[PDB]
């Protein structure tokens, strides 16, 4: 699961640091 736009797709703040799991594409 990679960025959903190339870039650092997050939807959230805990998330948005936490892209390196999965970003929420």
């Amino acid at each position: 699961c990679p960025p959903c736009h190339g870039r650092p797709t997050c939807d959230s703040f805990t998330n948005c640091w936490e892209l390196l799991t999965c970003p929420p594409c």
